[PDB]
C-alpha cells in the first residue's frame, strides 16, 4: 500500500573507516590537513552495465586502487539505468560502491551521466534521456542518502552539455548557470561538504563562459573534457594544443579547482575509435604535461574492455594502449 | 481504438436535493440567504485508502453529520492515489460523496493533497509526487465535472507548499503566487461558482506574504495549518501563541475568509506523535478559542484510526483524546 | 541491453527520383525555377487509424494524384498514435509515404497533430495530449530524418492551439511566438531547406497577432483553419465573409504564403456534422473563390470515411458531397 512506504534512511557514517573530507580552497582541492590534493583515477561501467555481467564486484575497486594507482572513481550513472534498476536498488549497489572505496581508501565522483540539454530535456541518445525534475531528484536523493561521506567526494551535476550543434535546443549560458546554481541550492541546504562539480557547452569542453559569468556559488569546481580532438590546430603541436587547451578550459584552473573528468584516446583505425577520441598516441604525454602544469586532476575514460576508449582488452585488466600509458602515469603519481 | 474514447460528462445536478451554495463576500463565507457561514468539520482519509479497508461508504458520513457535529467533509486526493485508481475511478467516487454529502446537508472540500514545491516539482514523499501538468489537469476535470454543484464548496488548490529548509528548491512566493493565479483562472474559466483556497509556504502556515503580495483574484480563501508547534513560544500560553499566530496567519482573517483545513494534535508520547502536531492538550481550547474569536472556519486532521493524529482509536469511532475534544465542539456549534 | 541502441540513421535522399524543393520567397511559396506554387490537396488519417484498417498502402496515394488531382498529402499525426506505435515504427510508416509521394511526384505536409495549450500541456481531448518536450523530440527525429528530403515540404509545428475559452490556460501570444521560434530555431539547425507552418488561437484560426508580433524567423507560412462557421456574419454572403476572413487570416496572404490546412464543411444534418463544420454548401464556391483570388494554399479536411467531415463514403472513394465538390476543383487547377 502507498500510504505504508517508508521515509528514506541515510548512509551509516560510523559503517566506515577513517578517511578525510576533499573540500575546495581558492583554486585547489585539499585535504583535512590542508595539503593539496589531486583526484587521479578512472571511469569505470554504469553500475548496470556491471552487474550484467557479474563484474560489479569489490575485485574491480581493488585491481584499480592496487595495481593501477588510482585514488578516485568515477561513476557515470546513466539515466535509463537509473530507471531500470530503480532507485532504491541503484542506491544500494552505490553504497557498496561507497564502502568498497572507503576500505581501500579511495574517493568516488558521482557522475549523472547524461549528454544533451537539460533546460530543453532533449538529448544525444534515448540511454541518456531525463528531465529537469528526474535530474533534481536525482540529486536530492543523493545528497540526502550520503550527507557527511568522505568517501562522495564530488557530484558532477550534468556529465556533458551539448546542443549538438543547437539541434536539441539555443544553447544559453545564463540558463545552464541557472539551473546548475539551481541545484547547487538543493545539495547545500541538505550538505554543504559536498563539491558540486559544473561543465559547459561542447560537450563539457568549453568553461570559457565562466570567465565573464562564473557560477556565483562558492566550493564548486569545474569539470573538462579534453579528448585529443575537441581542439583542432592545424598542426598539431605541443605549442598549438596548448594555447587552444588554454583559452577553452585551462584558464579556468587559475581561479577554480578542475577535474578532467573524461580525457583519453585510440588510435584512429582502433577498437571503438571516432572524434573526437581518436589520436597516434602523442596526446598522452601532451595532456599529462599540461595537467601537471597545471595541477588539473583527471579520471581517464574508461576502465572498461567493451565502452571506448578502452583502458583493457578484457576482465584479467590486459592493458590497451591508452591503459598501459595512464597506468605508469598514475602509479609514479601515487 | 484511441480515437474512440469518448468526451468527458458533467455531474448531474438535477440528482441532488436542494443545497445552499456558499460563497465569499469580503471576509466571509456566506450561505445564499447572506448568512454568515463556518466550515466545521473534519478530513477523512483518501478514497483509495478506506476503499482498501472497506470503509468507504455512506454510513462514514452519516456517523459525522449525525454523531460529531460536522457541516463539512475535507478529502485529502493523494496523487498516488489518483493515479493508481486512476482519473474515471476516482472521478466515480467522488460522485458518491457528492451525493452523500448532499443527501445529509453537509458540505465538500476537495483537496489536491501533495506536500512539497510544486515549481519544481519535488515533494516531501512519493505519495505526494505530482508534476504542474498533473495538477493543471486534475483541477480542469473536477471543475468540468462539478460545475455548478453547491455540494463541492472549496477547491484547495495544493494542500501543503513547502521547500523543507530549501531542499526542494528555493522558494519564492512571487513565482508560487503567479502559478497559483494561473490555476485559479483555469477554475474560473469554467466555474465561478467556486471557491479556490490558496496556502502559504512552512506547510501551509506562513500567510505573510499575502500582506504585501496577496492572490489578485477575487471570491478566494486562504488556508492555514496552525498545527500546535508552528508556533514556538518560549512560554506557552494565549497571549504569546495569539501573538504569534496573529503574524502569520491569523491577520489574514481580518480581510479574506480563512479556512484552518488540518490542525489537531496528539501527546507527545502518543500514537503517531511527531512535530509538528505534539502537545499536552491545551492547545485544544486556545486554537478553538482563537478560530471563535477570528471567525474561522476549520476541518480536523484526521477521522481516521491510522493516520495520525487520529480522531478515533477504531472504526467503531472510539474518540482519541482530541477526537473527544472536537467533537464536543463541533456538537455544540451546531446548536 | 540499453548501451547497444543504435543511433538513429537518416532517409536515402539517392532513393528518391528528381523533385524540386519548394521554398518561401516574400509571400509565396516557389519552385526550383522561382515559379509560384500553391500546395493543392487532402488530409488522410492518422498512420495507425489507416494501419488498422489496412488502408495505409501506395493505392491510397495513387488514386489521390491520378483521380482528385492532388499536389500535396497532409499526414496528421496524433501524438497518441505516436506513443502506441512508437517513434521507430512510425518513422518507418513515414518512409513509405516520402517514397510513395516522391514516386507520384507530389508533396508532404507532416502535421503535429495536437489540439490544445502546448504552454501548459493542457489539451482537447488524450488522443492530443502531449508535452514540450515530446513536441521538440518529435521535430527533433523528423527533422534529422529527412533532412534534404524535398518531398517532405511543411513542418507544421502544433495543428490547433486553443485555450477553449481559457480553460486550458490563459492564451498569450507572446509565449506562445516564443515557443514556435524556439522550435524553429532546432529544426533550422538541423534543416534550412524546410518550411515551418505556425498556427494562431482559436484553433488556428485567429492569425491577427502577427500584425503587430509576427514569428522573427525567415522562411515561415502561416496555417488557417476557415471552417464555415469560424466567422460567423448575421447575413451569409461572400462580402460578409470576405470581410471577417480578410480581418483574421487572410490579410496574412499579403505578407506571408498561407496554407489552409483545414478546411471543408458537411450538411448540417449530415453524417458527423458539428460546429464549426456546419454548412449548405455554398461555402465551398466561396472559401475557393478567396483562395484563389489571395493565392492561398490548402488541404481539405478529410480523404477518409469515417473521420469527419468525410471527403468519402467508403473506401472506393465514393465521394461525399464537398468531396464531389473539391475532387472539381483541385482536377481543373492540375491543369
Ligand atoms: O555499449 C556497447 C557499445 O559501447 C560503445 O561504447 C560507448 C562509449 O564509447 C561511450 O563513451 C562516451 C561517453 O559516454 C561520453 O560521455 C563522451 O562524450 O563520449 C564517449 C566516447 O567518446 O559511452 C557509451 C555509454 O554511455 C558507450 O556505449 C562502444 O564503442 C561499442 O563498441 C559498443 O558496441
Ligand atoms: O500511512 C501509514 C502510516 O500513516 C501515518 O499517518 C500519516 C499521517 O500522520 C499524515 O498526516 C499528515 C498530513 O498528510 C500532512 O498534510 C501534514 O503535514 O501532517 C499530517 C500529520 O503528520 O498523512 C499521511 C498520508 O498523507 C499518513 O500516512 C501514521 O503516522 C503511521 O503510523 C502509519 O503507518
Ligand atoms: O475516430 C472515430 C470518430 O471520429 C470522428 O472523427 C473525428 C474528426 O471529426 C476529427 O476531426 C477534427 C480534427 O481532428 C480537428 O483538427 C478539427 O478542429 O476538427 C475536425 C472535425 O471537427 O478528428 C478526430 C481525430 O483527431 C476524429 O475522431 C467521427 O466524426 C466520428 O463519427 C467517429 O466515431
Ligand atoms: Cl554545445
Ligand atoms: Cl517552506
Ligand atoms: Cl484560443
Ligand atoms: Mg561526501
Ligand atoms: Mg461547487
Ligand atoms: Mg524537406
Amino acid at each position: 500500500d502507498w500510504w505504508d512506504i517508508p521515509y528514506p534512511s541515510q548512509f551509516d557514517v560510523k559503517s566506515l573507516k577513517t578517511q578525510s573530507f576533499i573540500s575546495v580552497k581558492g583554486n585547489k582541492f585539499i585535504d583535512d590537513k590542508g595539503k593539496t590534493f589531486t583526484f587521479r583515477g578512472v571511469n569505470i561501467a554504469d553500475t548496470g552495465k556491471l552487474l550484467s555481467r557479474n563484474q560489479w564486484q569489490k575485485s574491480l575497486f581493488e585491481e584499480l586502487a592496487n595495481n593501477w594507482g588510482v585514488n578516485t572513481i568515477r561513476l557515470p550513472i546513466h539515466p535509463v539505468s537509473w530507471r531500470k534498476l530503480g532507485p532504491d536498488v541503484y542506491l544500494g549497489h552505490i553504497d557498496e560502491a561507497v564502502r568498497w572505496a572507503n576500505d581501500l581508501g579511495i574517493y568516488l565522483i558521482l557522475d549523472w551521466h547524461s549528454i544533451g540539454y537539460l533546460p530543453t530535456e532533449q538529448y544525444q541518445h534515448p540511454m541518456y534521456d531525463t528531465t529537469i525534475k528526474e535530474t533534481r531528484d536525482f540529486w536530492r536523493r543523493i545528497t540526502f542518502r550520503y550527507q557527511n561521506v568522505p568517501t562522495v567526494a564530488v557530484y558532477e551535476l550534468f556529465n556533458e552539455p551539448t546542443t549538438m550543434g543547437n539541434t536539441l535546443g539555443e544553447r544559453n549560458w545564463a540558463e545552464w548557470k541557472t539551473l546548475n546554481e539551481s541545484l547547487i541550492d538543493m545539495i547545500y541546504a541538505s550538505d554543504k561538504t559536498v563539491i558540486p562539480l559544473v561543465a559547459g557547452f561542447n560537450w563539457a569542453y568549453d568553461l570559457s563562459p565562466i570567465k565573464k559569468a562564473p557560477i556565483e556559488r562558492e566550493g564548486i569546481a569545474y569539470a573538462a573534457h579534453p579528448y585529443p580532438q575537441k581542439a583542432k590546430p592545424e598542426v598539431k603541436n605541443d605549442k598549438n594544443f596548448f594555447k587552444l587547451w588554454d583559452e577553452k578550459w585551462g584558464f579556468a584552473a587559475d581561479t577554480y579547482p578542475v577535474i578532467a573528468t573524461q580525457l583519453g584516446w585510440v588510435q584512429p583505425d582502433g577498437y571503438g575509435a571516432h572524434i573526437p577520441v581518436k589520436d597516434d598516441g602523442s596526446y598522452g604525454p601532451r595532456i599529462v604535461k599540461y595537467m601537471q602544469k597545471k595541477g588539473v586532476s583527471y579520471t581517464v575514460w574508461v576502465f572498461d574492455p567493451d565502452w571506448s576508449p578502452t583502458m583493457i582488452n578484457d576482465w584479467d585488466f590486459t592493458p590497451s594502449e591508452q591503459g598501459a600509458f595512464f597506468k605508469q602515469v598514475m602509479l609514479e603519481a601515487k
